[PDB]
């Protein structure tokens, strides 16, 4: 009665309502490190998050989004394979019920515990609504999470999850610094793709970081305690909200490093 990740409304069914699901530039994809083309013309990424203004965190029934004020060029992404300035609008995660799965993208078929997506829209389009209608409208920075040591910068997010346990719940979330979620290196792979959830619009330039960040078992456990359902409805734990790898088709994955 609406898409989800369940047996009856999961990824295998999305194509019925969103035919683009079987499109030419769908995400995520498997990154085969041996076939990725090192491209020397790729410029380094420019991540300027020092003026980032987070405002709210909400459980939307599919994942939890941390939203940022994108009214001005406060937190932007430029450089890399990008042409123009991209403003950060929100970030969310995809994760699994077990540590051996959770990521959307895979590297040489290897799945990580989770995947962080920092969503940005191209400023030349005026608003996000217009950007999703363009081939280069969005830029998503993907970061893999592996279970190991705790990530201090992630704890503030972890602590607030209790207040947004169910669908539709939101909590004020100001003064969060997204710089605390970045790995040391900004080396990346890039390819043209799409949103990984319906409407599955093919308007995204994907930039997937090579270096994952570590999070503790305890930190990822808290993600698994969220609910897909709203208050008063049957409880369904929010886990495995990831889409399986899609055919690469006529696309080439470029790498910024040798
Ligand atoms: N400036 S703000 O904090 O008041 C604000 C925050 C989030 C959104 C939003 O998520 N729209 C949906 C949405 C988000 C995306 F990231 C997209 F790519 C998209 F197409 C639609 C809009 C405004
Ligand atoms: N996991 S990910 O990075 O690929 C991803 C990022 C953002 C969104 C999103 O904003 N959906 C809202 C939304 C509502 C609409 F009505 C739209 F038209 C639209 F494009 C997006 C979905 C997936
Ligand atoms: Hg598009
Ligand atoms: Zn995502």
């Amino acid at each position: 009665h609406h898409w989800g990740y369940g047996k009856h409304n999961g990824p295998e069914h999305w194509h019925k309502d969103f035919p683009i699901a079987k499109g030419e530039r769908q995400s995520p994809v498997d990154i085969d490190t041996h076939t990725a083309k090192y491209d020397p013309s790729l410029k380094p990424l420019s991540v300027s998050y020092d003026q980032a203004t987070s405002l709210r965190i909400l459980n939307n029934g599919h994942a939890f989004n941390v939203e940022f004020d994108d009214s001005q060029d406060k937190a932007v992404l430029k450089g890399g394979p990008l042409d123009g300035t991209y403003r950060l609008i929100q970030f969310h995660f995809h994760w699994g019920s077990l540590d051996g799965q959770g990521s959307e993208h895979t590297v040489d078929k290897k799945k990580y515990a989770a995947e962080l997506h920092l969503v940005h829209w191209n400023t030349k389009y005026g608003d996000v609504g217009k950007a999703v209608q363009q081939p280069d409208g969005l830029a998503v920075l993907g970061i893999f999470l592996k279970v190991g040591s705790a990530k201090p910068g992630l704890q503030k997010v972890v602590d607030v999850l209790d207040s947004i346990k169910t669908k539709g719940k939101s909590a004020d979330f100001t003064n969060f610094d997204p710089r605390g979620l970045l790995p040391e290196s900004l080396d990346y792979w890039t390819y043209p793709g799409s949103l990984t959830t319906p409407p599955l619009l093919e308007c995204v330039t994907w930039i997937v970081l090579k270096e994952p960040i570590s999070v503790s078992s305890e930190q990822v456990l808290k993600f698994r305690k969220l609910n897909f359902n709203g208050e008063g409805e049957p409880e369904e734990l929010m886990v495995d909200n990831w889409r399986p790898a899609q055919p690469l088709k006529n696309r080439q994955i470029k790498a910024s490093f040798k």
